[PDB]
């Protein structure tokens, strides 16, 4: 194409000169400039060939310079200033290159993280009203976003002659030079601001040349240079036009640096993808000699042998088709040119008559050489004449070969044509004209006069040494073995010879040197530590050609004609690595059955090639090759999107199963489904291309109103809204808000574009700090939370992770490379490696020493540009851990139109699952291999699935959509929920298939909601909907808070007329930090390690402890200390697998366990279970699975059959089937043992899945009863009738607290009493007792002892005379159950799937261990004893056992429940069962059902605790609540939930029994529990998991995710509307402290603050008080409700005075805030103290300052607020003492009659003092906590 040309003319000092005529002449092209004050020439010339410039001026001496042009790019010619001394071994300058990374990485949720670690990137969102699609800010899409490139030009060895270094560097037209004196580690850093010469932004990505030069001592005059090129990335586009900012969905195409930007952050460099090759000319058969109809097209036109290729000045291809030589014309047209005489069919593929193609770059003159002829001719018309046979001209030889010993030297000296050739072989001409050839074994020359030279001068064999492997000889010292091929590098003008598997430079300065293979000089041991990157390091396995880009880069081809067939690439920086050609299992050359031709239209590297003969260099980059054994001319192409047959360019995104359409200039027209092929997005643009509007398929449109000047004004949403955007004087979007909320607040630094702040409606400001490069350095929170991001670019880039309130230090390294981009994450010594390779490969290696790898393959739809994931290899650290997993794409076209696109998943050459699309009939179709499952669902005209209609005669489900495509309703069968909406998109009516109507009414914030019973709940919102109260039917006003703290996010729940607040601390990024309870003062702490994984748990005395191993950083133990009492769990992993679990404990009489797990060869299947209780061996348990599904078939002594979706549970005694109707519920269960019906039930569902009826046959011979059930206006259980007779009715409050039924098998109808707070007062007759907390505290006589944590400790009844004591675990789970009545009973979880289910029982009684087997619903149906007894249970619809059977099936207990599970029949109460009422832990005893996170009150018929989590998402989804009623008062029935309408493909499979988390690795397990577990037991379980920290983790993420996608499009199934979610805000924010605008920053406990223009200056106020004060760490408490936080300051409270303008009391700002101002005098210790305190106070929010002069004043009020608290601590824990003693509850310890009499009358014991059971040295957090405190006498 065409080049410019730009460069600077100076003097001897470097002054440039006002007046040069710089002229050049080249064909009929003329043109001239003259040179400015600047002394700058700019030039437009032809790009490939060689360009000569003479200069003109007046006192000078006229000079001229040739140079070699690129062919289309900014050439930077080096500078023109208007010989004797010879380097010889001496050290050449070797540089390493490091160019700043390419800004692919980006995060999934900006939200939540929006720091990208390895580029330092700031990746920001703004969420809009009205629709999906989000604004998002990307830092590197900035003008500040600067290009860096680290060059390395000297290392810790200097050479001893070495003076000064010169470094040069050219981008773009610019050329920087800087010269150095000699130093080790000399290295400059030189950043690009992404402009050209003429100070115009440059897009996509650019080349720079970096030129290092050495000046040696002994030459001052020479310096030895040496080129590299480097790769750095320009401009990003930018599609949206929004201040900087894009839209989420609207995308763009660099079309000429092949780029995909995507809205949402994502960028796609497609030429980095892997090469393509395809076919340019050859059909694979042989033409005729005479070659008929040979001008015309280039594709398919037949060849002969294709034995030379060059490239010509036109950008044309030449081809040396043996007999003939043909142009291949830019146009793609094919005509011979010349015709060789000497050439017979016989000899195509022989040796002896290969010729050679060369193109000269001064004239376009192409010359041959023939071997054979043993001449050099030239074509005298390049475009061919009529006589072809006679268009060549003899320019050296006259056809004789001379004698190796020639007196004249075969002709040198004088004329080429007169010489004689000994045997002509590769050709290649110079910049200056000058032609070059290998004759036999030298280098000849034939210059511009025609006079006939020797290079590399044979004969002298004195002066010859051998080739030095390291240092650089003269061409004299240098001796030929076999030279074949010869090329000019056309950017340092060397030549460059293959010979005997050795590719050699020649200089311009006559130096020879090693540029790739390995010579048998320092062949072994040459090198120890062998394999290396290297060319010099890594040998050629018989080479054939090469080829040099301008670029610098040399290609090899590689043919052994029978197995290798391979082109490899080596880059400027010496590296060498396959480009092309797989190795061909098959002998191409010998074996007759063979096809060596394959991979066209697909990768080079998969790709089979045949003898590759000759390689050539295309303009644009591409590689050709002449591929002789396949009689074909081949090319490898950069990966780009070419033009389809609508003039259009076509991407994809297969992991959002998207398919981008962009016009002939990038501009995105149209995404549709990948899958459906249906339109997702439109976009409508402006005359001047700027987006105006984005249609979706649902016809939602949102509209951008622009300017004439393409400016935004404001959005229009779907809705009609109005979102306005105000831009900035700098360009920047300034302002994102609606006529309600502020959504958005931005100021930028300058013009960089770098986003300096961003605050939303809530107040809550984020400031951003970037170095002079423009990459993120420090990322400020109002929590005073300071992330900061350390860059150390070196050979390999080290980014430093840091945050200001945890020791997770995290560390990325950057290892980048021509095959691949190595990444190392470390977390102390944790370290996780990812690497990202060429080839597409994604391999990652974890620290559990598990390693996954992910291969691509063109996309079957969208072709080569896209590559997909289609294969993943796991690997798992044991004897048989290789698995591998397959996606098998296909498509079905019908004229040229795509109808069907199937997908089919393959785990070791099975086939498990298909989903095919049908375009035509819009179905897709998931099925089995073996007619087992098959789901069809149905996609809507607008590309929507709205039916799912599975086999096995099930209902089906299918869906209703709004107008905006929102979900209206779900439907299954006879069960549907449908909703109505408002014109502002606000549910209005929600619509039950029973005929139940629930109102919402919407009236200024608030909502409320009203239901046919006229029982009503008031919602009031936040603008940024979220609860400031809600209000119950009763009406009680229950009330919310959030407020930023410090170092955390506060929220607070208040009981109506209460203080006794809830409150959950949450950290920035979302975790849970403290559980406060300020009833009674319960508190739960967690803690997180330096691997960001919770590390301890901490409440009352309690402190847990969570063990990770130093390298894999799996969780190896957790251990629960309690005083004495000490509970550790410990683990052995395979990889993140579970292979060993111990249990140990410090108590004298309990018992140990031991489990040890073995897994499946090839797979993470559990094969067997091994117990070890007490050293006593139990049986090993076997596990057998369906490999094409994941079934259960057989599981202990147990065998699973499956039909449909029933289930059949056999042994050679019982068998166990279990029946589900249509709805996938339970509709009859049968139990047979011995051929004999033991127990059978029927149960019968209404419309909206509620039990009605239910049957039971309890015995072989006992009578069937039938149960029905009828239910009040809001679905809650009113009456149960036995066989048609009324037994049972129950009554609720307008709140739904159960305040009458019909106890046990009592007729009598019992009251049941509540408070304002709905705990329960009374049962009948009996009082009941529920804490400030909400905790069962006592029932009558009955005591509870629940702990911080919610776990019932202890419980006894005086009057009754019996006591029970619990044990738990580290992670929450009951560990033993100890009664005063003999009990002692033990429990343990074997089961890792599911870690709540009690496996094991052991009894201390009688030293026996019970095996506990459920079912595949969960329900227990088997037991086994140690001592040989067999047991089978009979199990409800809801799990509870009603029935057990012997080991001779004799019905030795039977169990009669009430609805809500309390007993009134027992046959057999001396049988003792573990298991009771929905499958919990039954206490006799305490009458009350334990799960692992709450106990449930069978006599109330209610839970002992309120979930109080339920306040997280009542706000989103408000519906009728009581946090203490069991199951909606519907306790037979399972809950309804959203979960009952199947709409997802898992779901659907989980039914028929599938279970593809045993199939495919790191599939989700669907979750079977009915109370959810703990945190730290759901978090022990997700440690395995793979973190998502750096940008590399969340690319390998993305990978793991769409390869287990199995539906391609999937519903948002939500009858709710969407809210705008921050992390750890859950309720309605109250005002903060630090304002909107204001820094505040917490380092190292020291206190920094910033102000920023929006910043009021009441808030100015506060910050400048708050400056330089110290933070008392850990020394924060909540105090009288109030969240108080410790400051202190060193000088003078004076200067603070002033700004706050006020001497003493309280003063009130603007926002609110109260300033209080005094001079407290404290008694501490004996001590007396007088200082100024300044309280910032709002709401809970206090901020205490105190003010001293000395040093200690930091650890004076430390010792301050520690004496305080344990003043609150002894004061709390003595008054609770005295209480205890009054109401006659058993103590904390053991008191005298006059010791407990003393405590009555005085409140405390003489003697006695309370003592802190954990240190509050090092646990200062429990300093004011009455759980912590002992009571002890000076004894101890
Ligand atoms: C942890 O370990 C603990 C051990 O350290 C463990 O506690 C022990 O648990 C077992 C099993 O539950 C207890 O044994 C039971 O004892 C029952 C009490 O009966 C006593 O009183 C009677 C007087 O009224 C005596 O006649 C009777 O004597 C019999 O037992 C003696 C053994 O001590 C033996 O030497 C005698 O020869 C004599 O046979 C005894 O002293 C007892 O009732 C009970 O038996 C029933 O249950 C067995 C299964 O558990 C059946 O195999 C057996 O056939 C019995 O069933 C019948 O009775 C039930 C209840 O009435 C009905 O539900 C049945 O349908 C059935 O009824 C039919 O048959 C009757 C005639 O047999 C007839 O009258 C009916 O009309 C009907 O036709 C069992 O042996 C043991 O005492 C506990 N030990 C201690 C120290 O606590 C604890 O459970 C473990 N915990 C966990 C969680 O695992
Ligand atoms: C699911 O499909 C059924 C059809 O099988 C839809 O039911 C129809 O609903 C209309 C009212 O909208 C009634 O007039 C028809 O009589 C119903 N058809 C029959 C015979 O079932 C139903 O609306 C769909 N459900 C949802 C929520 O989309
Ligand atoms: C909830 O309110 C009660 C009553 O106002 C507070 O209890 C009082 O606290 C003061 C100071 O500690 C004592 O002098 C009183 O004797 C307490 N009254 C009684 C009878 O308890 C209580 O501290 C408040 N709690 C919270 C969480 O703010
Ligand atoms: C600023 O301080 C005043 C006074 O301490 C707070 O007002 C008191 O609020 C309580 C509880 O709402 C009332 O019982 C008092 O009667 C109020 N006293 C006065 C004199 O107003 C006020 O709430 C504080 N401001 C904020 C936002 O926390
Ligand atoms: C290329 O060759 C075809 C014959 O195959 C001919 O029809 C066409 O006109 C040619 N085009 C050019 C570039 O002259
Ligand atoms: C920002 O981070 C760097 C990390 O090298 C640190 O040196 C600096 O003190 C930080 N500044 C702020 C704003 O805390």
């Amino acid at each position: 194409l065409v080049s410019l040309i730009r460069g600077q003319v100076v003097t001897t000092d470097g002054t440039p000169l006002v007046g040069v005529n710089v002229s050049f002449v080249k064909y009929p092209k003329y043109g001239y400039t003259i040179t400015r004050q600047d002394g700058m020439f700019d030039l437009v010339a032809n790009g490939g060939s060689s360009l000569t410039l003479h200069f003109e001026r007046a006192p000078f001496m006229s000079q001229e310079r040739t140079v070699w042009l690129p062919w289309n790019s900014f050439y930077a010619m080096d500078t023109l200033v208007m010989p004797s001394c010879d380097l010889s071994g001496f050290v050449r300058p070797d540089p390493v290159i490091i160019s700043s990374p390419l800004s692919t990485f980006f995060s999934d949720a900006p939200g939540r993280n929006p720091i990208v670690p390895e580029t330092q990137v700031l990746h920001e969102e703004i969420e809009v009203p009205g629709s999906s699609i989000k604004l998002i800010y990307l830092s590197s899409r900035t003008a500040g976003y600067k290009s860096l490139l680290k060059i390395i030009m000297t290392q810790s060895l200097v050479p001893l002659n070495l003076i000064k270094v010169h470094l040069m560097v050219a981008v773009e037209g610019h050329l920087f030079q800087k010269s150095f004196l000699a130093s080790p580690n000399l290295a400059y850093t030189f950043i690009w601001d992404k402009t050209d010469a003429y100070g115009q932004k440059v897009y996509g990505l650019s080349d720079a040349v970096v030129s290092v030069g050495f000046e040696y001592e002994t030459c001052p005059s020479l310096i030895l240079w040496e080129k590299r090129t480097a790769l750095l990335q320009g401009f990003e586009l930018d599609p949206s036009n929004l201040g900087g900012w894009s839209l989420d969905k609207h995308h763009v195409l660099n079309v000429k640096s092949g780029i995909l930007h995507k809205g949402n952050g994502e960028n796609q460099f497609l030429t980095q993808q892997p090469a393509v090759i395809t076919s340019i000319m050859g059909n694979g058969r042989r033409r005729s000699i005479s070659c008929p109809s040979c001008n015309g097209l280039a594709e398919g036109n037949k060849l002969l042998a294709p034995v030379a290729l060059a490239v010509g000045i036109d950008g044309s291809l030449f081809v040396g088709d043996f007999n003939y030589i043909r142009r291949i014309f830019p146009s793609r047209n094919v005509t011979s040119i010349l015709e060789l005489r000497n050439k017979e069919f016989k000899h195509s593929n022989n040796p002896a008559h290969k010729y050679y193609l060369a193109v000269d770059p001064v004239s376009g003159s192409l010359y041959v050489s023939d071997t054979n002829s043993r001449r050099i001719y030239k074509v005298k018309s390049l475009t061919g004449t009529k006589d072809l046979a006679g268009n060549s001209e003899v320019v050296a030889g006259t056809g004789e070969q001379c004698l190796p010993f020639d007196e004249a030297r075969c002709g040198d000296g004088g004329k080429a044509v007169d010489a004689t050739l000994m045997s002509p072989r590769g050709i290649a001409v110079d910049k200056y004209g000058l032609m070059y050839f290998v004759d036999a074994t030298m280098i000849r020359k034939v210059d511009q006069n025609g006079i006939i030279s020797t290079l590399l001068g044979s004969n002298d064999l004195t002066a010859v040494r051998p080739l030095s492997c390291d240092s650089s000889m003269d061409v004299s010292q240098v001796r030929l073995e076999w030279p074949t091929d010869l090329a000019v590098d056309p950017m340092d003008n060397s030549l460059y010879v293959l010979e005997n598997n050795v590719i050699l430079r020649i200089t311009e300065n006559h130096q020879v040197s090693i540029i790739a293979g390995r010579p048998m000089h320092c062949q072994v041991p040459g090198i120890d530590y062998s394999l290396s990157k290297l060319a010099i390091h890594s040998a050629l396995e018989s080479a054939s050609a090469i080829a040099i880009s301008h670029t610098g880069v040399l290609y090899i081809s590689e043919t052994d004609e029978k197995k290798i067939n391979r082109l490899r690439q080596v880059t400027t920086n010496g590296e060498i690595c396959l480009l092309a050609g797989a190795a061909s299992d098959c002998d191409c050359k010998n074996d007759v059955n063979c096809n060596c031709y394959s991979g066209d239209d697909g990768y080079a590297t998969d790709a089979i090639l045949n003898s590759p003969s000759s390689l050539a260099v295309a303009p644009d980059g591409t590689i050709y090759i002449a591929d002789l054994g396949n009689i074909r001319i081949r090319a490898v192409s950069k990966n780009r999107p070419i033009l389809n047959s609508f003039n259009q360019y076509e991407a994809a995104s297969p992991g959002e199963q998207e398919l981008y359409v962009f016009n002939a200039d990038g501009i995105h027209q149209y995404t549709l489904s990948l899958v459906t092929g249906e339109y997702l997005y439109n976009f409508t643009y402006s005359s001047d291309n700027d987006v105006t509007e984005v249609m979706d398929s649902n016809g939602n449109s949102l509209k951008v109103r622009r300017d004439a000047s393409g400016m935004p004004r404001h959005l229009l949403m779907p809705d009609n809204q109005i979102v306005t955007l105000a831009v900035g004087t700098n360009g920047g979007l300034k302002l994102v808000s609606t006529q309600t909320l502020e959504l958005g607040l931005m100021t930028y630094n300058g013009n960089s574009g770098l986003l300096a702040t961003k605050s939303d409606e809530t107040g809550w400001t984020t400031f951003y700090d970037y170095d002079h490069e423009g990459r993120l350095t420090n990322v400020t929170r109002p929590t005073g939370v300071v992330t900061s991001l350390h860059r150390e670019m070196e050979k390999s880039i080290t980014i430093d992770i840091e945050n200001s309130n945890r020791d997770d230090d995290v560390t990325v390294i950057t290892n980048l490379s021509s095959v691949e981009a190595s990444y190392t994450v470390v977390q102390d010594q944790v370290r996780n490696s990812y690497q990202l390779c060429n080839n597409g490969t994604l391999r990652v290696m974890y620290a559990n020493g598990m390693s996954i790898s992910f291969h691509s393959e063109p996309h079957v739809l969208a072709g080569t540009v896209t590559p997909t994931i289609g294969r993943c290899n796991i690997s798992l650290p044991m004897e048989n851990g290789l698995n591998s997993i397959e996606w098998r794409l296909r498509k079905e076209q019908i004229k040229g139109k795509v109808t069907v696109f199937g997908r089919k998943l393959r785990v070791h050459g099975r086939n498990l699952l298909s989903i095919d699309y049908d375009r035509n009939i819009r179905t897709e179709k998931i099925y089995d291999d073996h007619r087992k499952f098959t789901l069809r669902i149905i996609y809507d005209q607008l590309g929507r699935p709205f039916l799912w209609l599975p086999s096995s005669g099930l209902a089906a489900v299918n869906v209703s959509y709004f107008f905006n495509g929102r979900l209206a309703g779900l439907q299954r069968g006879a069960m549907s929920e449908r909703t109505d909406i408002d014109k502002q998109g606000r549910i209005i009516s929600r619509m039950f298939a029973d005929g139940k109507v629930w109102s919402y009414t919407y009236l200024e914030k608030s909502m409320v909601l009203l239901l046919q019973s006229q029982r009503q709940y008031i919602f009031e919102y936040d603008s940024s909907d979220r609860l400031h109260a809600v209000t119950m039917p009763s009406v009680a006003r229950h009330s919310m808070s959030t407020h930023t703290s410090v170092g955390y996010i506060r929220n607070i729940y208040n009981p109506p007329e209460s203080n006794a607040s809830v409150i959950f601390d949450y950290s920035d990024d979302g975790r849970i930090l403290k559980t406060s309870f300020l009833g009674t003062g319960r508190q739960v702490f967690y803690k997180y390690g330096k691997l960001s994984k919770l590390s301890e748990i901490v409440y009352d005395s309690t402190a847990v402890t969570f063990g990770y191993d130093e390298t894999t950083g799996v969780l190896k133990m957790v251990n629960l200390q309690s005083g004495g009492f000490s509970c550790t769990i410990r683990y052995r992993k395979i990889g993140p697998l579970v292979d060993k679990q111990i249990y140990r404990f410090s108590e004298e009489g309990m018992v140990n366990a031991r489990f040890d797990y073995t897994y499946h060869d090839n797979s993470f299947r559990i094969a067997s279970i091994k117990p070890i209780i007490s050293e006593t061996p139990l049986p090993v348990d076997l596990y057998r699975y369906d490999e094409i599904s994941g079934k259960v078939e057989h599981f202990g002594k147990f065998g699973v059959i499956y039909y449909d979706i029933n289930q059949i549970i056999t042994t050679a005694v019982m068998t166990l089937s279990k029946h589900f109707d249509t709805h996938g519920r339970i509709k009859e269960v049968q139990y047979e043992m011995f051929r004999s019906l033991m127990y059978w039930m029927t149960v019968q569902y209404d419309s909206m899945g509620r039990v009605t009826k239910r049957e039971l046959k309890l015995g072989p011979y006992a009578n069937t009863t039938k149960y029905t059930y009828d239910y009040d206006g809001d679905g809650q259980l009113q009456s149960v009738a036995v066989n048609d007779r009324p037994t049972w009715r129950y009554s609720y409050d307008l709140n739904g607290n159960l305040h009458l039924l019909n106890p046990g098998n009592s007729v009598r109808l019992m009251p049941l009493r509540y408070d304002l707070r709905d705990r329960i007062t009374r049962l009948g007759d009996i009082p009941y007792k529920i804490d400030d907390d909400g905790f069962l505290c006592q029932r009558g006589s009955d005591v509870f002892e629940y702990n911080s944590k919610g776990l019932l400790t202890r419980a006894y009844n005086k009057a009754n005379g019996w006591n029970v004591q619990y044990r738990y675990d580290g992670l929450g789970r009951r560990a033993s159950c100890k009664t005063n009545l003999g009990h002692h009973l033990q429990y343990f979880y074997a089961d890792l799937h599911n870690p709540t289910r009690v496996t094991h029982v052991y009894n201390h009684s009688n030293s026996e261990i019970t095996s506990l087997y459920y079912d595949l619903q969960g329900h227990l149906f088997a037991m086994e004893s140690s001592s040989g007894e067999e047991y089978y249970v009979a199990s409800d619809n809801t799990g509870t056992p009603l029935a057990v059977f012997s080991i001779n099936g004799l019905m030795i207990k039977q169990l009669q429940y009430t609805a809500y599970g309390e007993i009134y029949y027992d046959s057999n109460p001396d049988f003792q069962l573990v298991i009771g009422f929905h499958g919990g832990l039954y206490d006799p005893l305490t009458k009350l059902v334990h799960f692992t996170q709450r106990d449930y009150d069978v006599l109330a018929g209610r839970w002992t605790s309120p979930d109080y989590t339920m306040w997280k998402n009542i706000g989103r989804e408000p519906a009728p609540f009581n946090l203490y009623m069991f199951k909606s008062n519907n306790p037979l029935s399972n809950e309804l939930d959203l979960k009952n309408y199947v709409t997802d493909v898992k779901s659907w499979l989980v039914m028929f029994g599938f279970q593809l988390s045993n199939i495919i690795p790191g599939f989700p397990r669907a979750k079977m529990y009915f109370v959810s577990p703990p945190y730290e037991l759901t978090e022990s379980q997700a440690c395995e998991n793979g973190q998502l920290i750096t940008g590399v983790q969340q690319t390998t993420e993305r990978h793991n995710q769409a390869f287990m996608a199995l539906e391609g499009q999937v519903i948002s199934k939500r009858l709710h509307a969407s809210i705008r979610e921050k992390a750890g805000h859950w309720f309605a924010t109250s005002t903060p402290i630090i304002g909107k605008g204001i820094m505040f920053a917490v380092k190292k406990g020291r206190v920094t603050t910033g102000i920023s223009s929006i910043a009021t200056d009441d808030s100015r106020k506060i910050a400048s008080v708050l400056n330089s004060a110290h933070y008392l760490e850990k020394m924060h408490y909540s105090i009288e409700g109030k969240d108080t936080h410790y400051f202190v300051k060193i000088g003078s409270a004076d200067s603070d005075l002033v700004t706050l303008a006020m001497t003493s009391g309280r003063k009130v700002l603007d926002s609110g805030v109260n300033v209080t101002v005094s001079q407290p005098t404290l008694l501490i210790n004996g001590r007396t103290r007088r200082f100024t305190n300044i309280e910032f106070q709002y709401s809970t929010l206090l901020i205490n300052i105190r003010y001293g002069l000395t040093a200690d004043t930091l650890d004076e009020e430390k010792a301050r607020v520690l004496d305080q608290a344990r003043q609150r601590a002894l004061g709390s824990a003595w008054a609770k003492e005295q209480q205890k003693a009054r109401d006659g509850r058993e103590g904390s310890r053991v008191w005298t009659d006059g010791e407990k009499q003393q405590l009555l009358n005085t409140g405390r014991v003489q003697g006695y003092e309370g003592y802190y059971v954990l240190p509050v040295e090092q646990y200062p957090e429990l300093a004011d906590s009455s759980s912590n405190i002992q009571f002890l006498r000076q004894n101890e």
